[PDB]
């Protein structure tokens, strides 16, 4: 069946230890070197704190991992090891445990994040190009390392808008890509789930992340965040189909032999494919260009195999102004 157009065999070409995360044995340092200063957030798998390393005064973030099999912990740790030094990937400083309870935690570099809801209403055209280019560097890097992030969304994209620093965080849903492998579709935030997930197509690849990135680009240039605002996973696909079109959805399903859950029959309706220019109005016109729309059109495609790769996206004319500034 389906495979990635890029980096398809890269894990098969590496040593097994690279991708056999169940066999990984982390070295767990001592969490007692860190003083927790403030809670930043919590989710189903972790709680995150700002902290200080008392031995060297470094400000960090500590992600204390909630009870889960050690398998998911080893996965995230091994992925982060493999991504060491990757451009715009959050830096893992250490893997530590409370030395009595043995509860594990991950220590990351600090980023002075600007809350994205505030940020995404004040970005300039050049800012959007710049930050999308920076995020693409992280995705091209992880994809080249054989890893799908599977949870790309604004929260997971820390941006320090003063220092112009971007980091892709929270690798707890990330997996290794292996050709023909069937993956769990219960990944990503609703609003950033690709159509493949919503139609229960398990043989997905790095291109899932490119759908999510496209959703972010749409939200930035159009100032509608999130761009596709489903009420549940079923409605999420309806929201997509009202833009990309229903006949076009059916062509995708037919190509990949995808079985459609019959609950969709009652809710998808009939929708023409919309022109991306339909989303332009006076509040967003200064962020939208022909180049932006061309790029977006090539990301927000049903057919995962037809989406741009991260590299192809980086190579698009939309980013020429950014490349020129960075050269
Ligand atoms: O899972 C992960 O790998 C993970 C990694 C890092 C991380 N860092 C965060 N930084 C903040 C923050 C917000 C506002 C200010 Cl002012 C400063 C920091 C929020 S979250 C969170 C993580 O969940």
């Amino acid at each position: 069946g389906s495979r990635a157009r890029v980096y398809a065999e890269v894990n098969s070409l590496r040593s097994r230890e690279y991708w056999d995360y169940e066999a990984h044995v982390p070295s767990w340092g001592n969490q007692d070197d860190y003083q927790l200063v403030r809670k930043l957030g919590r989710g189903k798998y972790s709680e995150v704190f700002e902290a200080i390393n008392i031995t060297n005064n470094e400000r960090v973030v500590v992600k204390i991992l909630k009870p889960v099999k050690k398998k998911k912990i080893k996965r995230e740790v091994k992925i982060l090891e493999n991504l060491r030094g990757g451009t715009n990937i959050i830096k893992l400083i250490d893997t530590v445990k409370d030395p009595v309870s043995k509860t594990p935690a991950l220590v990351f570099e600090y980023i002075n994040n600007t809350d994205f809801k505030q940020l995404y209403q004040i970005l300039t055209d050049f800012d959007i190009r710049f930050y999308m280019y920076e995020l693409l560097k992280a995705l091209d890097y992880c994809h080249s390392k054989g890893i799908m992030h599977r949870d790309v969304k604004p929260h997971n994209v820390m941006i320090d808008h003063q220092q112009k620093k971007l980091r892709l965080i929270d690798w707890g849903l990330a997996e290794f890509y292996h050709p023909a492998q069937e993956y769990n579709v219960r990944v990503a935030s609703r609003y950033f789930k690709g159509p493949e997930l919503l139609v229960d197509y398990q043989m997905y690849d790095y291109s899932l992340d490119m759908w999510s990135l496209g959703c972010m680009l749409a939200s930035m240039i159009f100032r509608r965040e999130p761009f596709f605002h489903g009420q549940d996973n079923y409605d999420q696909l309806v929201r997509i189909a009202k833009v990309l079109g229903t006949e076009e959805l059916y062509g995708y399903l037919k190509k990949y032999h995808i079985d459609l859950d019959p609950h969709f029959n009652d809710i998808l309706g009939q929708h023409s494919r919309k022109r991306w220019e339909n989303f332009i109005h006076s509040e967003n016109r200064h962020l939208v260009s022909p180049e932006a729309l061309d790029l977006l059109d090539k990301l927000l495609r049903y057919d995962h195999q037809q989406r741009l790769t991260a590299k192809e996206a980086m190579e698009h004319p939309y980013f020429y102004p950014v490349v020129k500034e960075q050269s």
